[PDB]
C-alpha cells in the first residue's frame, strides 16, 4: 500500500502533466496521497492563474464575516457575524490595520503558535464563499472556474442526468481568520488555489481516521453533539494540533503559500489559518473514486448546515432514504 502512513505528499507535475487534469488527480492517488486526506500541487514554472492582481479592489465582499470565538484557546467554537458589505480594497486596508495586521514573528511555527494561543482573544474579519473565479479565462491548465462538473460525473459513472451547477468561490482573509473542522459537502474532494498574499495553515485528519476525530469532537462539544449528529457540517468548531496530539488523533499539517494548489480528499477533514491578507479559490470536485463516499457522506437534518442547491440532488440519487428527512432540514 503506498503513502502507509499517510502523510501529505507534495507534487511537482511538469507542464505536460499538468494537461489533463483528471489523469493527475488519478497519478497522485496511485502514489496514496489520498490516503493523508490532503495534497500540495506546485504548478509548473511556465504556469500562471492570470497576468497580474493588479485590478482586483473593485470586487465586492457582500457580507464580510466576524469570526467570534467562544470556549478556551485550544477548543473552540466560532460564529459569523455578519458585516456590512466593503470592496476586496477595502478589506485589504483593514487587514493591513493595526488593529488586525499579522504580528511579527520569526517564521511559519512562531505564528502557528502565536494563533493557538491567542485566536481566541480576536475577531478577524473572513469574505468567504464569494461566488467567482480569478483565473484568466486563456489559462487552459488547472482552471477552476472549466473542471469538469460533479453533475458530469455522476452522469458519467451512474448513468443518471441530475440538475445542478458547479462554480467556484472566493475567500478573501487576514490574519486568524479560521476554517474550522469539515468535510466536504457530501464528502467531496476540493481544490484550492492560493491566488495571492500571506500563507495559509492546513491541518488534516486522514480518511480512514476520521472517525476518531468525530469521537473526540462529539466529546469535546457535549451539547453540540446532542443537537445534531453530523455537526461537525455546521463548520463551527475547532480542535487544537496540542488537544489532538494529546488525544491520540492522527493528524498533519502543512503551509500553503501563494501560487499552489492544496487538493482534499473525500472524508479528509480540514482545518486552517490564513496567516495574513489573501486571496485563495475553491471548487469541489468528484472522480469516480468518490462516489462511494457521497453514498456514505453523513448530513447535518438539524437544520443548521443549510447547503446548496446542487447538494439537493447528490442525496436524492446516492441517498434515497435520508433525501425525506435531510430535506425537512433544509426547508
Ligand atoms: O480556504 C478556506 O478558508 C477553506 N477552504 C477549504 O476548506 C477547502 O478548500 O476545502
Ligand atoms: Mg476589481
Ligand atoms: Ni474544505
Ligand atoms: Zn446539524
Amino acid at each position: 500500500a503506498q503513502n502507509p502512513n499517510c502523510n501529505i505528499m507534495i507534487f511537482h507535475p511538469t507542464k505536460e502533466e499538468f494537461n489533463d487534469f483528471d489523469k493527475y488527480i488519478a497519478y497522485m492517488e496511485s502514489q496514496g496521497a489520498h490516503r493523508a486526506g490532503l495534497a500540495k500541487i506546485i504548478p509548473p514554472k511556465e504556469w500562471k492563474a492570470r497576468e497580474t492582481y493588479d485590478n482586483i479592489s473593485e470586487i465586492l465582499i457582500a457580507t464580510p464575516l466576524q469570526q467570534v470565538a467562544s470556549g478556551r484557546a485550544g477548543v473552540f467554537t466560532q460564529y459569523h457575524k455578519k458585516k456590512k458589505a466593503m470592496t476586496v480594497g477595502e478589506y485589504r486596508h483593514l487587514a493591513n490595520s493595526k488593529k488586525y495586521q499579522t504580528p511579527p514573528h520569526q517564521n511559519f511555527e512562531d505564528l502557528e503558535r502565536k494563533y493557538w494561543k491567542n485566536r481566541i482573544y480576536n475577531s478577524p474579519i473572513y469574505g468567504a464563499d464569494i461566488s467567482g473565479s480569478l483565473f484568466d479565462e486563456n489559462t487552459k491548465q488547472w482552471n477552476l472556474g472549466h473542471l469538469g462538473t460533479i453533475q458530469d460525473l455522476l452522469e458519467k459513472e451512474c448513468g443518471v442526468v441530475i440538475e445542478g451547477v458547479n462554480t467556484p468561490y472566493l475567500y478573501f482573509g487576514m490574519w486568524k481568520t479560521t476554517f474550522a473542522w469539515h468535510t466536504e459537502d457530501m464528502d467531496l474532494y476540493s481544490i484550492n488555489y492560493l491566488h495571492l498574499g500571506e500563507p495559509k495553515t492546513w491541518y488534516v485528519v486522514p480518511p480512514e481516521h476520521g472517525q476518531r476525530l468525530e469521537r473526540l469532537a462529539r466529546e469535546l462539544f457535549p451539547g453540540s453533539s446532542r443537537g445534531c449528529g453530523a455537526f461537525l457540517r455546521h463548520k463551527v468548531a475547532l480542535i487544537s494540533p496540542t488537544v489532538l496530539k494529546e488525544n491520540g488523533i492522527p493528524f498533519n499539517r502543512i503551509t500553503q503559500e501563494a501560487g499552489e494548489f492544496m487538493v482534499t480528499f473525500p472524508y479528509g477533514y480540514h482545518a486552517g489559518f490564513n496567516h495574513g491578507f489573501n486571496c485563495a479559490e475553491a471548487i469541489n470536485f468528484a472522480t469516480p473514486r468518490w462516489i462511494d463516499y457521497g453514498k456514505m457522506a453523513s448530513q447535518c437534518s438539524c437544520g443548521e448546515a443549510r447547503v446548496t442547491f446542487s447538494m439537493d440532488a447528490f442525496v436524492r440519487i446516492l441517498q434515497p432514504e435520508r433525501y425525506d428527512l435531510w430535506k425537512r432540514g433544509q426547508d
